[PDB]
């Protein structure tokens, strides 16, 4: 999540946005809506092969809508989720692949972010009920909760149902990675794209679409280096219910003109430049690192960085980034160049705030702000300078972590930046002497992840055997679950902005307390605490791939219960599939919810198998694959010269 990053990019680079042409259903005089024929050519001018759904962006608006009355129970929420997701698929009309990615158990660095936004939701709910002196807890949208089990069963039904009914899903391969499969929803998509890209049969001109509002999807869309890539998102700025595209192909054109440097001692490569730009944007903040005090998106902090990056690029000897790895020796140039401007940036910020008028105790525009900053925000010794360097090394370690996470997959499931504030650029010293080594670490179980991201007010979603650890004042880990906590606005104006001063979980303590109680879990709960897997769903009308899996798995002359996919028989899908035990195909598709508001299908035309992404030793390369054909340029010489003339300022 990068707040204000979208409002910034769309203002600076306007041509990356275009409206989504959505065909609407015809409504009968009797009221019956006639569904949209999604087999007809896509009215957006192009045909999209793959559509990836960051699914939690659909679950949140349909469960706690801010604009309409909230649904009456979970079943009506699933119905809205069906209607919303169907509307999206009727818009994109994917022709080959459709991935449903629900947030699974995430790395420790993301869990601390999830812990923050979930602790705040509990306090907002308490403060909005004390002002009124059981609703749906938004924190149920968390991996491993009872709510996610309802959602998993509902998406399995709805996909099989659409494979049966909608004639535009015949050749469509549906991949469902539910909340029992570890991995952040954005990065389960990102890892699937990397796996297909490394396939020898892969189409270099695949048209990708990813859905979600998380600004991380823009960065990841750039990190794939698949040119034919769009981001589908709701027109959040609709004040004066539609959707908009964000053309990563066009954003690449804007970054081409924004970053091009004449006369370099080394070869200029737009692909390697985009990587450095993505790396540079980590400094303005995201889910894993705080923004540096000098860098704010609303202050053109990205422009400050790209300026310093262009000034140092000839003398660096090369780029900052190569395929997800950082040359910290070169990154030293960037931070040295920002430290020289920190003093002046804070002053320019105060001069703006003084003209906006015509309490702050740090006073970044006054001499000695660094001693006040660590004294009041980090709440440490201002005289301890080595501590400041440590925070710098911690932040630099985090930059290397996020870059590998985005480009090659999570390098450490246990690492996390252990401070609530960022250091100054002046505090990054001797970065060339760092030797960063990441251990993959231990992935959390669903219940452990729950205890790591939920507050005590949401313990309903947690097995009762653990509740005493969150509420008993004599609990050995009660210091992890405060009922009240301070939120530092840090100069910002709104309450959703700012830092939540929550203690960081010492994970060995939490795991030790949960192990002492695990033998009391029910047999159904022990099974819920185990990792699931991805599944592929196709219809019996999918050419080749359906005939293949019925032969290997469900014929009379069955062979191995797992075989690799040939991308010529499947519609370009690479990887292995495994037979699901206890599953007989073509039975009766039964609607899982109680009120039977969706039909049972007596003969299920769909078939479900376990899907296994390909895993190659060849890393994800930041390059244009052989055989790619770039889209015709969207920017004009007028466009380019405007971006260049402004970039010189
Ligand atoms: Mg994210
Ligand atoms: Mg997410």
């Amino acid at each position: 999540g990068i707040p204000a990053a979208f409002r910034w990019l769309s203002n600076k680079y306007p041509k990356i946005i275009s409206p989504v042409v959505e065909e609407r259903p015809i409504v009968m005089p009797d009221g019956t809506e006639i569904p949209v024929d999604a087999t007809r050519p896509n009215p957006n001018g192009e045909e999209f092969d793959n559509l990836y759904l960051d699914m939690n962006g659909i679950v949140h608006p349909c469960s706690h809508p801010e604009d309409k009355p909230a649904p009456k129970d979970e079943e009506e929420m699933m119905i809205e989720i069906f209607k919303y997701t169907d509307r999206i698929v009727k818009m994109v009309r994917p022709r080959k692949i459709l991935m449903i990615a629900v947030d699974g158990v995430a790395p420790r660095a993301k869990m601390n972010q999830q812990r923050s936004r979930r602790f705040r939701a509990a306090q907002e709910a308490k403060e909005k009920e004390e002002e009124k002196k059981k609703a749906f807890d938004s924190n149920s949208i968390t991996p491993g909760t009872p709510f996610m089990d309802i959602l998993a069963a509902s998406l399995r039904y709805w996909c099989a149902y659409k494979l049966n009914t909608d004639p535009a899903w015949a050749k469509l391969k549906v991949i469902i990675s539910d909340a029992t499969v570890p991995g952040e929803g954005e990065h389960k998509i990102m890892e699937f794209i990397r796996s297909q890209r490394s396939s020898p049969e892969h189409n270099p001109n695949t048209r990708h679409v990813i859905y979600g509002l998380d600004a991380d999807l823009i960065m990841l869309g750039l990190a794939t280096h698949e040119p034919h890539f769009r981001v589908l998102r709701e027109d959040v700025f609709f004040q004066e219910k539609p959707f908009i595209w964000l053309h990563v192909s066009i954003l690449r054109e804007y970054l081409a003109a924004e970053l091009e440097v004449p006369n370099l001692p080394f070869r200029w490569d737009l692909e390697r430049a985009i990587d450095d730009w993505v790396f540079l944007c980590f400094f303005v903040g995201n889910d894993f690192l705080p923004h540096l005090p000098a860098l704010e998106i609303r202050e053109n902090g990205i422009d400050t960085l790209t300026a310093i990056w262009k000034d140092n690029l000839p003398i660096m000897g090369g780029y900052l980034t190569k395929d997800g790895h950082v040359d910290l020796e070169r990154a030293q140039y960037i931070l040295n160049g920002l430290a020289k401007q920190e003093d002046a940036i804070f002053r320019r910020r105060r001069e703006v705030e003084e003209r906006r008028e015509a309490v702050d105790t740090v006073r970044l525009w006054e001499e000695g702000y660094a001693d006040r900053y660590y004294e009041q925000k980090f709440k440490v010794d201002p005289k301890d300078i080595e501590f400041r360097h440590k925070v710098g090394r911690a932040y630099a370690e985090g930059l290397a972590w996020v870059l590998q996470y985005y480009y090659q997959g999570c390098p450490s499931w246990e690492w996390f930046y252990p401070y609530h504030y960022a250091p100054f650029a002046a505090d990054f010293v001797d970065l060339a002497k760092m030797e960063i080594k990441f251990e993959k670490g231990r992935i959390s179980r669903p219940f452990e992840q729950l205890m790591s991201v939920l507050p005590a007010a949401s313990r309903h979603a947690i097995p009762e055997v653990y509740h005493d650890l969150m509420t008993d004042p004599n609990s050995p880990i009660i210091d992890f679950y405060p009922e009240e906590f301070e939120i530092d606005l840090n100069g910002k104006k709104m309450a959703w902005q700012g830092v939540a001063l929550l203690p960081f979980i010492e994970m060995p303590r939490l795991l030790a307390a949960m192990k002492e109680r695990e033998h009391l879990l029910s047999e159904e709960d022990r099974a819920r605490n185990e990792p699931g897997f991805d599944v592929l769903l196709i219809s019996d009308a999918h050419p080749g791939l359906y005939e293949d899996i019925t032969s290997h798995f469900y014929s009379k002359k069955q062979g191995a219960p797992k075989f690799k996919l040939n991308p010529r028989r499947s519609d370009g899908l690479a990887g292995k599939v495994e037979k699901i035990e206890g599953y007989v195909p073509h039975g009766s598709l039964v609607y899982p919810l109680a009120r039977n508001s969706m039909p049972d299908v007596d003969y299920d035309r769909s078939i479900t198998v376990r899907y296994i992404m390909p895993s190659s030793a060849h890393q994800h390369k930041s390059m244009l694959l052989r055989g790619v054909k770039l889209p015709p340029p969207a920017l004009s010489r007028s466009d380019i010269e405007i971006i260049r003339s402004k970039a010189k300022n």
